[PDB]
């Protein structure tokens, strides 16, 4: 705001004057004046005399002027510079310039209030002077005049024909030009003529100037313009032909060009040039197609022939150029021009990849409201239908958005578009093939024509505004679904994974976390689908092993529920009610159901509440009136409360799902697709309540409209819990369709009967479920499962009469393990014909068979096994190995490689043995996989009969981060060496607490071990409160001033059978200020947990990269780091992690060396350790790429990484540590474009 | 607007009641009530007794109900209609309807100020009742909740995932459905529950009604929804395969489809269907290309072979459809489908043809500010120059505008782009061939590099 101070020194020299100005300091301001011509002055203001910045490209770098011979008179006040054309006066106190014509006429001046200053120039002039310059007008703007007398428009190049600059001049005889990258000229009719650099303009600023360099011109308009061209440069002469007429054209080839030229020449209409648009070049192709002649359009451009022939007709050719390159060829591969530009840094700063189009088409909307139009539309669809399009994805039946075209379709357009296909298909196939359609709008009545609704082009993000604000994300979707159900359209789906990202189709895919959670959510919605943007991929295996396995697992749950779900499809044909409903449908009078959308009903009997939060460690779930059973973990919750529900953020295996009291849930073996085979046994899971409930089982052909005339099958199943028995009725079959189901296996939960009757007859009892299944005719058996006592009852289905079954008495099973026959489990492999197999061709097996063909790399079998709590479970594998020697298989749990099993020869293929291994299981569903992992050194080549999983762990664990936190306690990743996904901190205020829900099989005394950190340097305290009892003091010593050290606090507690609360709290007498990580619980002494073997910090690279870790890195001095951590979701296709969300990478486009290292002290010196890691390497073969173990007492140990493009397991066994420490690391020496991924690094004690 | 006048006549007949109302003219208003089920009432208001308009496609044209055997008592004031589930009272002077449960609990009523009238319906109800229906939320909007307690959003199909309709109901035990092509539901927490036809909405209106046809539902939410499905129709059963997982994809050919299906089957990840985007069809071509299999992408779709091989692997195929036709092929010729549609009048009314794009390309801006970048840019231009491009039409050196992509080029971008060709060409030809260029922006100094300015897309 302030102007210059007093002149304290003036030094004349030729045509130059240098003024020193007082600013209060020892570094005085400098103002240099340079008389360039008789009518052109240069002024350079340099605050505090600092050196001037480089001039912008405005200024002609080669400008030269002849000597002027100006008269510079410094003898008085003002100082006076004169030429024959101008007189410049600088007043001394304070420094102010006045510019006059040589004759004395005043043109402009710096006012008393301030002239030049650090951020621009300020002049005053005649208020009626006409000002010009500054700006023009673009092809999207209101077009003003020439006058700039009241202008505040910025100086910029602009777009679409605009022009502008820091150039302001007047017909009153003067001009002002400021050297600047953009800025803000200002004029008004009080006579102000100002220019300010201001803040960074819309267009950016790449030339910043600390000085203020400007030019003052004196003269008539032509003299002003000539002076402008001396400063900024004259125009080189264009070719003379460019004075001719030119025809620019888009949509043109060589034949048409020749015809055009002939047309002009035949008529003697002069013309000198044609300009060619996209047509001239191979725009879109690899190897610099956007610089290459398109010889399909212009064959004679293969040589100089086209040029020469056109020159002979007097035609020069002009070619369109865009300042960009194609980064993807039409097979979605990176182009050579991309690699050259990327590796040399030739992209515009801040400009990322984006989507362009260059081949337009002309279209027009059809009217589906007319019967004749619909008939026509269908008739032309018949051929595609016959050749395989059996479902109609009716997109954009709502609104056109294309340029000037913004048309709306009417409210009945989706209904009528649907009617066209519906009426047409039903007529053409004689009601023989059911119609399937989807649209992205709904209005009442549309449902009559067999269409679902999908939620449109939603964003790939957790919620609206997470990454961008213009589309909703995943968390909004339940609200849209349930709003659709409230309008009578329950046949709803969404693009699981999202459609839109920042940057269009080239923008990122979902993170593995987002993808996994979205799949779990989508599996409990009516229309289950993935859908990405152009050339994006949504197959689950691309997002890493957690996403692949968690997605697979939930898909198995969905497909197991086909008979449950299908009854709701029928129900929609009778009442319109479908597969989902909001809780308010069942609880119209509950205020907490009135707007509830984070859970919903899936059919009548399941309440689902998917985990939708990023890094979510627990959920608050409202359960309405009733009694609810955890589907995966087995415990009961009374209704009418919000429960705290712990979730494992490390595994992503939890889908919170609750069974409603009275549930009757038909389910079946998992099929790859709905009609893969006949299902002759249907299981019916029954959780009886005191009031009768019922479910009508339903079958039909799945395919035609035969159901409309009675060709279907139903049987009403009903259940009631009575005073000392359970009664189940299987009603008589109804309808003319012969069903595939031959038997029901009723699984009646909550009672293990001593007798099961039917019609005055006690049913035959069998030893277990297996023996019952193998029996023909009716029977019962009993057992135990995750929910407790169970009675199994096998009965014939589709009898002509009702059966009433009654389960009485109570004789609970003594079984200690659940048995999973692996022949009933999920078999996979590298290709469809190399999957693990089922067989019966060796004797001695349990159940109906065993699993073989575990002898081609990648063959595997996967068991889904429920656990009530997290902890150690010794799982027994029954196997046969008649090979003559030991064989290996990998055991994976929740996508982590837990162990390589060495399975000894059993003597023969018909002789079986067992191997028991302690597995780290998490509460709820666990994914247990036995695999021939050739890339980890397994041999494979055994047969597997079953596994047995204990109902109770040897010791349990509870994550602090998943406990109920209150009073300021929160989760954190800001220290090292925590277990699981995080730890708990901020136990600082009185009342701060972490409360654990701990389950005990029987009343008694249990050992607790609490993992905690205390880096304060002194002892701290909390209180322990067990079941709301009397507080006991927990005294927590400090190992020193280091928050990266963790310790165990051991104690005992008296627990009751079932759920117990154990809280750790700062009560008023306690100090607090410790961090909590995990509570371990056992009836015996607590030992190291199977989940806590890893000695490295952040070995899986899962920590939020905002926070650091014990990893360090190295590269050569002067080389940029090649190392990062991310998810690999920005790539197309994705190159995800080996597990969970993130993996380390090494990459550079140019030659590089890079390493990372971590040093840990081992717990037991003079003992053996083992390093394991997942590694994947692609593109250029490096000179060196290896894992390294050193500093352990022995010489360095190396394991090389091969360039295979697939995840491999690297192992360095037999690290004999005598130094007390191990340094583990990875190193690459590459000539360029080697990409290494690293994940799942573990250092463990070797057995 | 005024409510109905006095009841001058009341004729009961089975489950129907026909009321004649005074409006001061010789053409009296008619209000017809029909008890469709024990918990569903149809009301038809016909101003001046005019014949009703045809019902919109909201209404199931085949709907029928069993006889109810409702009691209709015209003997006094109010007139009373009863079923085992509801009690409807119509006061005589003026005509106003009160809807009650059979036990006497008041649910909703037409206030003294006025109920049904020629442009809609107006009810009052408990101010604390929770209202549902009306609208959902699209993929470009802020996403609210389920409650509709203070709603003025119009009733429409909308776009981009939206849903809506003239359907408003409450967990307090009642629903209202008005037959209409768009319109304006209104609720507030004083207890208003209203619906107005209003002016022509944004989406247009092709079904106009002179009468007002509406339905009152009584019951718990599942009963309300079932009655809604009686009036507007139930859903036909979809194929059973549509309960399975489906993979929709844009950018896909037969080989990639086969590899995807193998990937799922190898891993025992269930899947029943693939949906194909533009890839499946000859969109953009003559002879109904937008209905025809693209056999460059899908060779086996020349016959039924692809269909049958995919069916043998448990995969059904879904194809994308757009409600439009291509009116000019890639070669700029009118298409057969244009001639057929134009001669038969099959285009959407008020929708004219328009230019659209569908084949994306991925691009990224270059930086002309760097000498090394300019050298590279020129070096790759030499071959085109030798073969006849002697003038450089430098387009879009100003600003990118593509969807979310809104990038500005800096003020010296035109000058520097121009400099790349100027320096290069002068060096390459040893000052022997004059440079010509044009750009659509100007900043001081750019003229040094031999460029003109054109005024853009005028
Ligand atoms: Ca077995
Ligand atoms: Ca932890
Ligand atoms: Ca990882
Ligand atoms: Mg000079
Ligand atoms: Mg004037
Ligand atoms: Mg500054
Ligand atoms: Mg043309
Ligand atoms: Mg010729
Ligand atoms: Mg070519
Ligand atoms: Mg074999
Ligand atoms: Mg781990
Ligand atoms: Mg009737
Ligand atoms: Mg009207
Ligand atoms: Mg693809
Ligand atoms: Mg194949
Ligand atoms: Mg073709
Ligand atoms: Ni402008
Ligand atoms: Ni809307």
């Amino acid at each position: 705001m302030a102007g210059l101070g007093n002149v304290t020194g003036a030094v004349a020299s030729g045509d130059s004057l240098t003024l020193t100005l007082d600013n209060g300091t020892s570094a005085s301001d400098i103002l240099e004046l340079d008389v360039l011509s008789e009518e052109l002055l240069r002024v350079d203001y340099r605050p505090s005399g600092a050196a001037p910045s480089p001039s912008t490209p405005m200024i002609d770098p080669d400008a030269s002027w002849d000597a002027v011979g100006a008269t510079i008179d410094t003898s008085g006040d003002p100082i006076v510079v004169t030429t024959p054309r101008m007189r410049i006066e600088i007043a001394r106190t304070p420094a102010r310039m006045t510019i006059k014509k040589a004759d004395g006429t005043t043109l402009l001046w710096e006012p008393a209030s301030g002239g030049v200053f650090e951020d621009g120039v300020r002049f005053q002039r005649g208020s009626t002077d006409n000002i010009y310059g500054i700006r023009s007008f673009n092809a999207q703007e209101d077009v003003g005049g020439l006058l700039r007398n009241s202008s505040d428009h910025p100086a910029h190049a602009g777009q679409q024909g605009d022009a502008g600059g820091p150039f302001m001049w007047s017909t009153a005889g003067y001009g002002v030009l400021v050297d600047s990258d953009g800025g803000y000229p200002y004029t008004d009719t009080t006579g102000k003529l100002e220019f300010y650099y201001g803040g960074t303009p819309t267009e950016g600023r790449r030339y910043t100037k600390t000085n203020v360099e400007y030019y003052i011109m004196v003269g008539e308009p032509k003299e002003i313009m000539a002076s402008y061209a001396q400063v900024t440069g004259t125009a080189p002469m264009l070719p003379k032909w460019s004075l001719g007429f030119m025809n620019f054209e888009w949509g043109i080839d060589q034949d048409e060009l020749e015809a055009h030229v002939d047309g002009y020449r035949a008529r003697n209409i002069p013309i000198d040039a044609f300009a060619l648009d996209y047509d001239w070049m191979d725009y879109g192709e690899d190897n610099y197609g956007e610089f290459r002649w398109n010889t399909d359009n212009f064959p004679d451009a293969a040589t100089t022939q086209l040029k020469e022939d056109m020159e002979a007709e007097g035609i020069r050719l002009i070619g369109i150029r865009k300042p960009r390159i194609i980064t993807r060829d039409f097979a979605n591969q990176r182009t050579q021009q991309y690699y050259d530009a990327d590796s040399n840094g030739y992209f515009y700063p801040g400009h990322n990849e984006y989507t362009d189009y260059f081949i337009p088409v002309t279209v027009r909307s059809f009217d589906p409201y007319q019967q004749a139009s619909r008939d026509w539309w269908w008739q032309h669809s018949i051929d595609a239908f016959d050749k395989g399009i059996v479902g109609w994805w009716n997109d954009e039946t709502d609104k056109v958005d294309s340029g000037s075209a913004q048309y709306w379709f009417g409210n009945f357009s989706t209904g009528f578009t649907s009617q066209a296909m519906y009426d047409g298909q039903r007529d053409y196939t004689n009601d023989g093939v059911r119609v399937w359609q989807t649209a992205r709008s709904y209005y009442p009545g549309a449902q009559r024509y067999a269409t679902t609704l999908w939620s449109g082009d939603i964003g790939t993000q957790f919620y609206k505004g997470e990454l961008f604000n213009w589309a909703p994300g995943m968390q909004e979707q339940p609200r849209i679904m349930l709003s659709s159900a409230n309008l009578g359209q329950p046949k709803w789906g969404m693009d699981t994974g999202g459609f839109n990202s920042l940057g269009g189709a080239s923008g990122p895919n979902p993170s593995p976390e987002l993808y996994t959670r979205w799949m779990q959510f989508g599996a409990f919605t009516p229309v289950f689908r993935v859908h990405g943007n152009y050339n994006q991929q949504r197959q689950p295996w691309l997002y890493g092993a957690t996403a692949e396995e968690a997605s697979k697992a939930v898909m198995h749950t969905r497909y197991s529920l086909l008979p449950y779900m299908y009854a709701y499809e029928r129900e929609a044909s009778e009442t319109g009610l479908g597969l989902i409903k909001p809780l308010l449908f069942d609880y119209p009078n509950d205020p907490q159901a009135a707007d509830y959308t984070e859970a919903w009903m899936f059919g009548d009997w399941l309440l689902v509440s998917p985990v939708l939060g990023e890094a979510q460690h627990s959920k608050q779930i409202y359960l309405p009136a009733g009694t609810w059973i955890d589907y995966h973990r087995g415990q009961t919750y009374s209704g009418g409360q919000t429960i705290h529900y712990p979730v494992n953020a490390d595994t992503w295996t939890d889908v919170p799902l609750f069974v409603k009291q009275g549930a009757i849930i038909p389910n079946q073996q998992v099929l790859d697709y709905v009609d893969q085979q006949s299902v002759t046994t249907v299981n019916v899971d029954i959780f009886p309540s005191a009031s009768e409930t019922s479910f009508t089982y339903y079958e039909d052909d799945g395919s035609s409209y035969d159901y409309e005339s009675g060709s279907s099958f139903e049987q009403r199943l009903a259940a009631q819990d009575l005073s000392s028995s359970v009664r189940v009725e299987v009603g008589a079959g109804s309808g003319s369709y012969t069903p595939d189901v031959q038997h029901y296996v009723l699984k009646i939960h909550g009672r293990a009967g001593s007798a099961v009757t039917a019609g005055g007859s006690a049913l035959t009892g069998y030893g277990d479920l297996q023996a019952l299944q193998a029996a023909s005719g009716s029977g019962w058996a009993s057992g135990r499962d995750i929910y407790g006592d169970v009675t199994y009852v096998k009965l014939p289905a589709a009898s002509g009469s009702a059966t009433v079954v009654e389960v009485s008495g109570s004789a609970p099973s003594a079984a200690t393990h659940a048995i999973y026959e692996v022949e009933d489990a999920s078999r996979s492999g590298a290709t469809p014909t190399t999957r693990a197999g089922i067989n019966t061709n060796h004797s001695g097996y349990s159940g109906s068979g065993f699993v073989d063909k575990l002898d081609v790399p990648g063959a595997a079998v996967t068991v889904y096994a429920n656990a009530p709590v997290s902890g150690d479970y010794p799982v027994e594998l029954r196997y046969a190995n008649g090979s003559g020697s030991a064989k290996t298989l990998s055991v994976y749990v929740n996508a982590a490689r837990v162990q390589q099993l060495s399975l000894a020869d059993t003597g023969a293929w018909s002789q079986w043995g067992t191997q028991t291994t302690t597995l780290p299981l998490t509460a709820g569903q666990n994914i247990i996989t036995y695999k021939y992992d050739s890339d980890a050194g397994d041999t494979g080549g055994v047969n597997l009969d079953y596994i047995r999983v204990p109902f109770a762990p040897t010791q349990a664990e509870y994550a602090a981060e998943s406990a109920k936190l209150w009073g300021g306690a929160g989760t954190s990743q800001d220290h090292w060496f925590y277990k699981g996904a995080a730890f708990v901190d901020n136990l600082t205020g009185v009342g701060a607490e972490a409360s654990f829900d701990v389950y005990a099989p029987s009343a008694g005394t249990y050992n607790l071990s609490l993992r905690y950190a205390n880096g304060t340097g002194s002892t701290k305290t909390l209180s322990a409160i067990v079941n709301g009892g009397a507080a006991s003091t927990v005294t927590l010593t400090s190992p020193g001033m280091n928050w990266n050290l963790w310790n165990e606090h051991t104690m005992t507690a008296t627990l009751t059978a079932g759920r117990n609360t154990i809280s750790f709290r700062r009560n008023s007498g306690n100090s607090g200020n410790v961090n909590l990580d995990r509570l371990a619980v056992s009836a015996s002494a607590i030992t190291t947990l199977a989940s806590e073997r890893n000695l490295l910090d952040n070995g899986d690279f899962e920590r939020d990269t905002t926070y650091n870790s014990n990893w360090t890195q190295w590269q050569p001095s002067g080389q940029p780091s090649a190392f990062g951590i991310d998810s690999g979701n920005a790539l197309h296709p994705p190159e995800g992690p080996a597990r969970r969300n993130q993996r380390a990478y090494f990459h550079s486009d140019n030659a590089y060396q890079q390493s990372i290292h971590q040093v840990v002290d081992v717990p037991v010196n003079n003992a053996t350790y083992r390093l394991e890691a997942k590694v994947r390497m692609k593109n250029t073969t490096p000179t060196t790429a290896r894992a390294e173990v050193q500093g352990h007492g022995g010489s360095p140990i190396y394991a090389n990484i091969s360039n295979d493009g697939v995840w491999k397991t690297i192992v360095i066994d037999n690290i004999n540590v005598t130094s007390g420490s191990v340094d583990v690391g990875f190193y690459v020496d590459s000539p360029g474009y080697t990409t290494l991924h690293i994940d799942e690094v573990t250092l463990t004690r070797a057995p």
